[PDB]
């Protein structure tokens, strides 16, 4: 029931999971509160306690703004935070296996939402389920979002960026020095995380400081070269002036403005995060990654280029339909409560929706190489051409380009395309195999058989649950017991890849080959 760590005792809860037993401890700190003049700092390590911290249910998650388009709607609101919010919100999970393991591999989860929002503590990523049916340990913190987490005046260590990235890599910090008293094998640390989770997987295989601090990675639709990933030092900046000028803060003391910054509530930095941008959407990454220096010591398309980052097995993937989740923020035309047919009219005006400072023949070249229809008369041809523009140029492509570089020196690499659309999906069909809608199939809750899922989603998250623990094990993410389908490895003259399905799984090659073209090489030069 108690484990002792290095800063402390803590207490954990049993909990009944598929007639066995899991042990959970929710709620560890893992850093001094990043409070009053903490606030923007990278995070600082926890002094001692001397009682028995009691680790029995989700802390808070960190101060972020709330989706608030679709109320009362499961399909968006179970991703908002379920705890909380406060700044004081530097804690970790972990879910051990009982009885405690003797060297068990640990998945460490991060968490996406446009470096924006989210938290460990939602349903979806509850990891009870890996622990007791592969006894792995399962570790998620939660990190800052926003420009709690994000905000940069690059160079000044009162603001100096990517704090919540510094967050994550001091929770893998922890899992080296503790995990061991739970049971856990510090020399098998597997990082997996979705969407910009997924995109600081990445960068962790990146950033020299994380290097040391795990084995391997996995990436669900997410990696830093994805165009919303990483904001520009310009940007970064004028950003911050923006909040600043927002905010009263505006000083000509650099310093000046974050010790302004520092006295604000944090609702009034929450409220004046949307307007930093003018090309301003409910998905904007106001305050995201920066070259800080620090944590990444140079531009990240410029390392993978030229191999330097850990060298280590990765597995990469993404949905089919990554695009369409984020066509009823603001396309017009769409609702998630009727088919969407949109005109080519409608097609346009979503361009520039979602390529707000790209020139016309940049978004006409769009057009062109996404309107040369198999049959033009088919009325769902332009609803379903914008969900391929938004998930391949922001998805898709990004993840099979960072899988074809990381391979290319000399790394296993495993790459996966996943087609079933949930039975419980609450969003309409239209929609398709949603961005974050294989996350549930990863962590196993369609083994529970009294959630009502088919008897063939059971078997395939159970596939999927094995293949995960496995390459997270072993550096392999074979099924190998059950006649099942051999996943090769992704290289890049032939870009094998591995579907995942109810039906049937196949190897393909090529995903995306065209499109990805378009996007990869000529795309970027507009
Ligand atoms: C850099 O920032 C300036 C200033 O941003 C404005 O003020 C902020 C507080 C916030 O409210 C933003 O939404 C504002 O736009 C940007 O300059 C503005 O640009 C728009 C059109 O691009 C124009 O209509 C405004 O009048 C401009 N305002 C000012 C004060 O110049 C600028 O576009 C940003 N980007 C770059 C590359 O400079
Ligand atoms: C699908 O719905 C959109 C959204 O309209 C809203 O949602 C509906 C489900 C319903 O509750 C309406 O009362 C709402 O207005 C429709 O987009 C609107 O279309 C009309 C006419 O074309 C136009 O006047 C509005 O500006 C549109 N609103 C937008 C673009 O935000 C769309 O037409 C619907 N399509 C189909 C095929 O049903
Ligand atoms: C939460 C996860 C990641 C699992 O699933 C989803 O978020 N969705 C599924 C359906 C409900 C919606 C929830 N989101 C709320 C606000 O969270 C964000 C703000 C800002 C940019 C964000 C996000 C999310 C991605 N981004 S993005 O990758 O950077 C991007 C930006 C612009 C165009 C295309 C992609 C959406
Ligand atoms: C920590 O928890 C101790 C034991 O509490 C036991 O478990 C919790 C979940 C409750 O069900 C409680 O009724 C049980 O006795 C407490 O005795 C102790 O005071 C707690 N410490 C702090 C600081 O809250
Ligand atoms: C756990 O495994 C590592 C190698 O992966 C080994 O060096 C270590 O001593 C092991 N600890 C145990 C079995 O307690
Ligand atoms: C104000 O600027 C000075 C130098 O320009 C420097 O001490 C610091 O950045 C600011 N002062 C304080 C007390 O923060
Ligand atoms: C393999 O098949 C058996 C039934 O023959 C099933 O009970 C088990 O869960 C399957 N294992 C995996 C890893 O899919
Ligand atoms: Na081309």
């Amino acid at each position: 029931i108690i484990i002792a760590t290095k800063n402390g005792k803590v207490r954990g809860m049993q909990l009944t999971v598929f007639g066995g037993t899991v042990t959970a401890f929710l709620g560890i700190p893992y850093a001094q509160p990043p409070l009053g003049r903490l606030r923007f700092k990278k995070p600082q390590s926890l002094t001692k306690w001397s009682d028995i911290w009691n680790a029995t249910k989700y802390a808070n998650s960190c101060c972020q703004n709330i989706d608030q388009s679709f109320p009362g709607f499961h399909g968006s609101e179970m991703w908002n935070p379920n705890t909380d919010l406060s700044e004081d919100c530097l804690y970790l999970n972990v879910w051990i296996p009982a009885p405690k393991p003797k060297n068990a591999t640990v998945l460490i989860w991060i968490y996406g939402g446009g470096f924006q929002t989210g938290t460990s503590s939602l349903h979806v990523y509850d990891g009870k389920f890996l622990a007791r049916v592969e006894r792995v340990i399962v570790v998620s913190m939660n990190y800052r979002v926003g420009a709690l987490g994000f905000l940069a005046l690059p160079g000044n260590p009162e603001a100096p960026g990517n704090m919540g990235l510094f967050d994550q890599q001091l929770a893998l910090q922890w899992v080296q020095k503790n995990i061991a008293a739970f049971g856990g094998n510090p020399k098998s640390v597997t990082l997996f995380g979705e969407s910009a989770g997924a995109a600081s997987v990445s960068l962790h295989l990146l950033s020299p400081g994380s290097h040391s601090l795990f084995t391997r990675a996995i990436l669900q639709s997410g990696s830093f070269n994805a165009p919303w990933a990483v904001t520009s030092l310009y940007e970064a900046r004028n950003r911050t002036l923006n909040l600043a000028k927002l905010t009263g803060c505006s000083r000509e003391n650099e310093t000046e403005i974050i010790k302004c910054l520092r006295n604000k509530d944090p609702q009034e930095i929450l409220l004046n995060e949307a307007f930093v941008v003018p090309y301003g959407t409910p998905l904007s990454v106001n305050f995201g990654p920066t070259v800080d220096g620090d944590f990444l010591t140079d531009m990240p398309d410029i390392l993978l280029e030229l191999g330097q980052f850990k060298k280590t097995q990765i597995l990469v993937g993404v949905n089919k339909d990554e695009g369409t989740a984020f066509l009823v923020y603001g396309a017009p035309g769409f609702s998630k409560d009727n088919n969407s047919i949109i005109t080519r009219k409608e097609f346009q005006e979503g361009l520039k929706i979602f390529f707000p400072g790209v020139s016309e023949f940049g978004k006409e070249s769009i057009l062109f190489h996404y309107t040369d229809w198999v049959d033009d008369q088919r009325p769902e041809n332009y609803r379903e051409a914008l969900g391929d523009v938004v998930g391949d140029y922001n998805f898709i492509c990004p993840a099979l380009e960072f899988t074809k570089k990381f391979s290319e020196w000399g790394n296993n690499a495993f790459f996966y395309y996943f087609e079933h659309r949930s039975s419980k999906l609450p969003w309409p069909e239209w929609m398709g195999v949603m961005h974050g809608y294989e996350i549930e199939f990863v962590f196993g809750l369609p083994l529970e058989r009294r959630d009502q899922y088919t008897k063939a989603e059971e078997i395939l998250s159970r596939s999927i649950v094995k293949r995960w623990a496995n390459f997270a094990k072993y550096g392999n993410p074979q099924e190998t017991q059950n006649q099942s389908t051999s996943w090769p490895v992704f290289k890049s003259t032939e870009q094998k890849y591995l579907t995942l399905n109810t039906e049937s799984t196949r190897i393909m090659t090529k995903l995306r080959a065209q499109q990805c073209r378009f996007w990869t090489s000529f795309f970027p030069k507009v």
